[PDB]
């Protein structure tokens, strides 16, 4: 679980998203497994602008940070879940590093600030969906 607090927005792992998220919905894609909801308080987080593809991610199942190399954003093949049917996600960055069922939504940083959050992983991998992207979140 974890999302991501900017200006009035929260940005959560689309299959993660609460009847709350939903009620309160400013934008979502299915193919990015994100969802953007708004907020009555304001944020805590800022946003990476930049093309950084090294930094820190929170990983819950060990309760740790960890140092990650990564991809940048492409589309890649996941697997069928109980959430999404086989499919090629957008924006998802690869990267080497554990993770498991339950990570989604430990945030990335780079020195600029946030970078995205865990979406998908699997034997010793991880990896995070791209908000750098998402230039509105800021204004
Ligand atoms: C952090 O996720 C994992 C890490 C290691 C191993 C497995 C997983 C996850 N598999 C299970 C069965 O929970 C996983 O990758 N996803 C499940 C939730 C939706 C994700 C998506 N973006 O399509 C895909
Ligand atoms: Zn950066």
């Amino acid at each position: 679980s974890g999302a991501i607090y900017v200006g009035n927005y929260r940005v959560v792992n689309r299959h993660l998203a609460t009847h709350n998220d939903w009620a309160n919905l400013v934008w979502e894609d299915s193919s990015r497994d994100l969802l953007v909801s708004s907020t009555t308080a304001q944020g805590c987080d800022t946003i990476a602008r930049c093309d950084c593809q090294t930094g820190v991610y929170y990983c819950s199942s060990r309760r740790k940070h960890y140092p990650v190399s990564f991809s940048k954003p492409s589309l890649i093949f996941v697997e069928a879940s109980e959430y999404y049917p086989a499919r090629y996600q957008s924006h998802l960055m690869l990267a080497v590093g554990h993770s498991e069922p339950g990570d989604c939504g430990g945030i990335l940083r780079c020195q600029h600030g946030v970078v995205g959050i865990v979406s998908t992983g699997g034997n010793g991998l991880v990896g995070f969906a791209d908000v750098r992207d998402l230039l509105w979140l800021d204004e």
